[PDB]
């Protein structure tokens, strides 16, 4: 299934096309936008972007990327939603990625899922 995803800041998540880090930062999900959730293994997913590539947590390291061509220990997530339908995805080390409100690079850095962590998707 193929699903955007939209933001705390009402924007939506962007692969950058493999180009560096990931912000939430475009107006209106197109290609960039759209991301593939695929089957990780033991009831984990991944997110394939228009580059084909999978998102990857960086270990919380660093900014996320989608620059991945195979699914490796930092690509895998568990799809964890709200009661209203929002999504959020919880890392390998066991944190969240987050929009950052869209004034920074999304990041998989933080315990506990709130707002900015918070996203709303369709599947298209």
């Amino acid at each position: 299934k193929t699903i955007w995803l939209q933001g705390f800041n009402n924007k939506y998540v962007n692969s950058k096309n493999g180009q560096g880090a990931m912000w939430c930062d475009s107006d209106a999900p197109q290609a960039w936008e759209l991301f593939t959730v695929v089957d990780a293994g033991n009831g984990k997913i991944a997110l394939r972007g228009n580059n084909g590539m999978y998102v990857s947590s960086e270990n919380g390291e660093q900014a996320i990327t989608c620059n991945r061509p195979a699914i490796q220990g930092w690509e895998a997530f568990d799809w964890l939603e709200t009661a209203d339908g929002k999504v959020s995805l919880r890392g390998s080390n066991g944190l969240f990625i987050s929009s950052e409100n869209g004034a920074a690079a999304m990041t998989c850095t933080r315990p506990t899922a709130s707002g900015w962590e918070a996203f709303g998707y369709s599947v298209v």
